[PDB]
């Protein structure tokens, strides 16, 4: 299947440039910066970057190719190629975003290639708004409907479950898609849901952006999103999967570490004062679950 | 063993009240509120903070006495200890940490099994050469009646647990790292973290003293942030009691004491070259040489 790989790069690298395309435009002031790198022994990637927009404070979109020869497939050469992008915009009343597409092919002698897909969408916000949070899940549930009557429930929940810091009992966000070992339909299939997938992460957090962008905002605000950006900061660096293997297989480091925030805040049992809108983050929107 | 696990109790409250007085001492201004907590299972301790001193910023210095039933398969246990991280405001004083603790499991018929582990160690940011002799020095004296491998044996071991693979990159300039301590009688491994948990005033003190009234500017503070997210990557990414703490049910605002209150993380970031900031990672971390 090295004809569907080399598909699947192309979509990839398509798809990071019309993301970026996309947020530049959205920003109006600032550009992402190319980076292009490669590792020893394996492939390399694409990471490109914004800081200090008008809109996106820290932004990253990065695609890679990881190689390599071992990871019953033990020894087996395995490969793995996707887009993630997180974005922190700069005013607390726009939320953070992340996505991720990618695709995972391991090899062996005597055996046909076994191949899954991954990724996904979610949405981090500070100052939430009730209409931004169902819109966000209804593009997610529009773009599942071609594929199956239980696709979005199914990656719904995966992304509750996965999106989740259980040593505080607190989810990261407002949910949207995460899927990870998906290859039970055709492969042809699950390439265009992840084509819907990278789709439908610009038709959800793009006018979501646009909305909120110029809501005025305190210096309180920003102190907020600092400390909610420690919990992010959190996930990451404690329970993110693919955070964590990038680090430990010694991957490129800054390029996985797009994710972490410009700036972050912690205090002793730090706690939003309540009966506020900060309160609310956490006593409601985070707790929903339920958008559709 | 119950009354000797219980003079190593004993110490460890009173190394608290000490460390915590000395720190205040030093601030001045600020000073450690306690937050008295029991874990469902058995035990508790008191977690002491101190936030927005003359010196202090963020302090941590939590004393723990943990028991109970199962896990030395299903075996009763008991953990005590104590650790702490500083976080000065002023960035020419550095963060340390330390922490000494002991762990016993009793088996019915045959004796428990037990250790000790702890240490402490300095993370500067605008490091000054005498300071990091000074901390080493009082780390390889208080070792040197124990044994003439003590100190360079803890003192390498300090330098390969707080290292950030990743980035090839030491958390700070070292100090003293031990754990699984028992290959001595209890009475001389209890002995050595007594002289550890002492080590501590005796290193870190003096240095807060000499480099708390040093003037510095908000260029300063934003490396003093960068290099933050360097202790929080470690503390979050690789650090064990951390990791195990907040993964098998430890009271998670006790163990993440140690993150700093404010971090910054840019793509790519690096201290600007030829400068005091970039001299950190060039020499005073690459040294690990200071006696």
């Amino acid at each position: 299947m090295s004809l569907a790989i080399e598909a699947v790069k192309d979509f990839l690298v398509k798809l990071q440039d019309d993301i970026c395309e996309a947020l530049e435009a959205e920003d109006g002031q600032a550009t992402f910066m190319e980076d292009k790198w490669t590792r020893e022994g394996g492939g390399g990637g694409r990471t490109r970057v914004m800081v200090n927009g008008a809109v996106i404070e820290k932004g990253g979109v990065n695609f890679s190719h990881v190689y390599g020869k071992g990871l019953d497939m033990t020894g087996c050469n395995f490969q793995a190629m996707g887009v993630s992008l997180v974005i922190h915009p700069k005013n607390p009343h726009v939320p953070t975003s992340h996505a991720n597409v990618r695709l995972f092919v391991a090899e062996r002698e005597g055996k046909e290639p076994v191949w899954w897909f991954g990724g996904g969408f979610d949405l981090t916000p500070y100052y939430a708004v009730e209409e931004d949070c169902r819109y966000f899940h209804q593009v997610a549930q529009d773009l599942c409907k071609p594929f199956g009557a239980d696709v979005y429930t199914r990656f719904k929940v995966w992304c509750d479950e996965y999106f989740f810091i259980p040593y505080r009992n607190e989810a990261r966000g407002i949910g949207g898609l995460f899927f990870d070992d998906l290859n039970e339909w055709p492969f042809e299939k699950c390439f265009e849901f992840v084509q819907a997938v990278g789709k439908g992460y610009i038709d959800a957090y793009i006018p979501i952006v646009n909305r909120r962008k110029n809501t005025p905002y305190t210096e309180q605000q920003v102190e907020f999103q600092e400390f909610r950006r420690g919990r992010y900061a959190e996930f990451n660096l404690v329970i993110d999967r693919g955070t964590k293997f990038g680090l430990q297989s010694g991957g490129r480091t800054e390029s996985i570490l797009i994710s972490l925030p410009p700036r972050a805040r912690w205090g002793y049992d730090w706690q939003p004062e309540p009966g506020t809108p900060e309160a609310r983050l956490t006593e409601y929107f985070l707790m929903k679950r339920q958008w559709v």
